[PDB]
């Protein structure tokens, strides 16, 4: 029932919290391209990738997680040309066992963002 909050990932300025942590799990909120003092990272999908799954880590490590923990994510995309240069980013983060994933295309993400990632990981 605790709420997760750090400073090594953009603040949570809205009705949400970076991550939940309740029955076993911790539910991490989607993840955008923003550096901790909430300034957005410009770049090509590489670029942001990389930014979104460092707030991700950041998250799940204050949570008492980690990214070895993470069950499964959902990824959404603002272009299906970001596809493989994303999950180039994404599989860099990653070992086996790997999450089990969604991966879409959407219209629009906050703020034109090109990557959002939420997840949800075991907790400890």
């Amino acid at each position: 029932m605790e709420a997760v909050k750090t400073d090594r990932a953009p603040a949570a300025i809205g009705p949400y919290a970076q991550a939940v942590k309740a029955g076993g799990f911790v539910f991490v909120s989607g993840q955008i391209p923003l550096a901790p003092d909430g300034s957005l990272v410009e770049g090509d999908i590489r670029v942001q990738t990389e930014r979104v799954m460092e707030n991700l880590k950041a998250v799940l490590e204050a949570a008492g997680s980690g990214l070895s923990r993470v069950v499964q994510t959902t990824c959404f995309l603002a272009d299906m040309e970001d596809f493989p240069g994303f999950n180039e980013v994404y599989a860099r983060y990653f070992t086996p066992p790997y999450p089990a994933r969604a991966t879409v295309a959407v219209k629009a993400l906050p703020r034109g963002v090109r990557v959002e990632v939420a997840c949800v990981a075991l907790a400890e």
